[PDB]
């Protein structure tokens, strides 16, 4: 039935990744997935098999108040970080470890400093932001995670660890890479910016780094096409970083909606009026979107080594109708994207918002752990779809 035409000119080793921190918290909130079969099975398992060679995990330093509450989002943290990263392995896909250095939520407009280095001077907390980073990648060694690549922030377009000033953002960037570096010289350091469409954005950003010797190997960017424009852009603007500054380049995030329909009563995030939508909200869409994505990468050449999808997974933990009870399990088990318990650390976003997951209808799998047709993507991308 789906639909996927070859990617050209796609290297045999190009990464096929996913983010699937939601899936501890949803496990414990009842979650199960299944494969082509119909038949109970590990999630990793099942990403092995459709092709996924890498997953990538975010990480907050401490996601809970005092008493030891989630904020949600998963309460991704260190802990979850190693059984991810080993269920990763044992699949055998690399991972991706992705450092928010906040207590939750960092994009554009959160880079809160954690709740244990609100009250450092700026050199203490780089200091901690190094020691943070180098024992986080020490206790993953430690568990025998295989450790591909790690981000040193998450989209930073203006802040990073409470810090708006790039001259201080970029010690922080290095002392991050540090710790990286100390760990395996082989592991790749990448930085995540987002909003590529935005005019100059990227080349401005990349000759900040360039000025302040901040030492990565991967620009990565985050490509949602409801908002941050056109794939043309996306390849010239990651085309240019590259042939300028010599880096490896890739998109971080990514995704589509697969239908219209919310699955667990908590408005989602897409898709939404005035958010651009070149394919149709199907599962045929949404294989073309993430096909196109691997495609506009891939056109960047030799710099452009991969896509990660994120949240193919991100299923409700209930019906629509149950909204009240969907509203236990995500305070619980944090399974929804923040719970109640949230307001402390950011009380002007999660703390009014606070709910279930906004992206169930972006998931490569269906409201009940059926794998989407769409999951295939990752495999007839190298040959197309006879
Ligand atoms: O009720 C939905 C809620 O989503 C928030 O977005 C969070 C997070 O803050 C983002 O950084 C992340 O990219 O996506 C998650 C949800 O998938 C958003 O900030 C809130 O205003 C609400 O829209
Ligand atoms: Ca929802």
């Amino acid at each position: 039935g789906l639909y996927v035409e070859k990617v050209s000119g796609l290297r045999k080793d190009f990464i096929k990744g996913v983010d699937v921190s939601s899936i501890i918290a949803l496990e414990e909130s009842g979650v199960a997935f299944y494969n082509e079969s119909g038949k109970k099975q590990d999630i990793f398992k099942t990403l092995k098999e459709a092709g996924v060679n890498y997953v990538r995990v975010r990480i907050w330093n401490d996601p809970y108040d005092a008493n030891g509450n989630g904020y949600g989002g998963g309460n991704n943290d260190l802990e979850k970080a190693i059984q991810i990263g080993k269920r990763a392995t044992a699949n055998g896909m690399k991972l991706l470890a992705d450092f928010h250095y906040s207590d939750f939520w960092a994009d554009p407009a959160k880079q809160k400093a954690p709740k244990a280095w609100a009250n450092l001077n700026f050199e203490d907390k780089k200091t901690a932001l190094y020691q943070y980073t180098k024992q986080s990648l020490k206790a993953m060694k430690a568990a025998g995670i295989d450790i591909g690549m790690v981000q040193v922030g998450n989209e930073t377009n203006g802040g990073l660890a409470g810090e708006t000033d790039w001259a201080k953002m970029s010690q922080l960037f290095n002392a991050g890479s540090q710790a990286v570096r100390e760990t395996d010289s082989n592991i790749l350091v990448a930085l995540h910016f987002t909003n590529p469409e935005t005019s100059g954005r990227y080349a401005w950003i990349a000759e900040t780094l360039h000025r302040h010797h901040v030492d990565y190997d991967v620009f990565a960017s985050s490509y949602y096409p409801f908002w941050h424009g056109t794939l043309k852009n996306l390849t010239s603007v990651l085309t240019s970083v590259a042939d300028t500054y010599g880096k490896k380049v890739m998109v971080a995030e990514t995704s589509y909606t697969y239908t219209a329909e919310d699955g667990d009563g908590h408005g989602n995030t897409a898709p939404k009026n005035g958010q651009t939508l070149n394919n149709p909200v199907t599962v045929q869409g949404q294989a073309n979107a993430v096909r196109d994505v691997i495609q506009a990468v891939s056109d960047v050449g030799e710099a452009g080594i991969g896509v990660f999808y994120w949240e193919p997974a991100w299923i409700p933990v209930g019906p629509a109708h149950r909204l009240e009870k969907n509203k236990a399990l995500w305070e619980t088990y944090g399974s929804g994207w923040a719970t109640s318990y949230a307001a402390e650390y950011d009380p002007e976003d999660a703390g009014k918002w606070f709910g279930g997951s906004a992206v169930d209808n972006q998931a490569l799998f269906d409201f009940k752990g059926r794998p989407l047709p769409s999951l295939h993507v990752f495999q007839y991308v190298d040959t197309g779809t006879p």
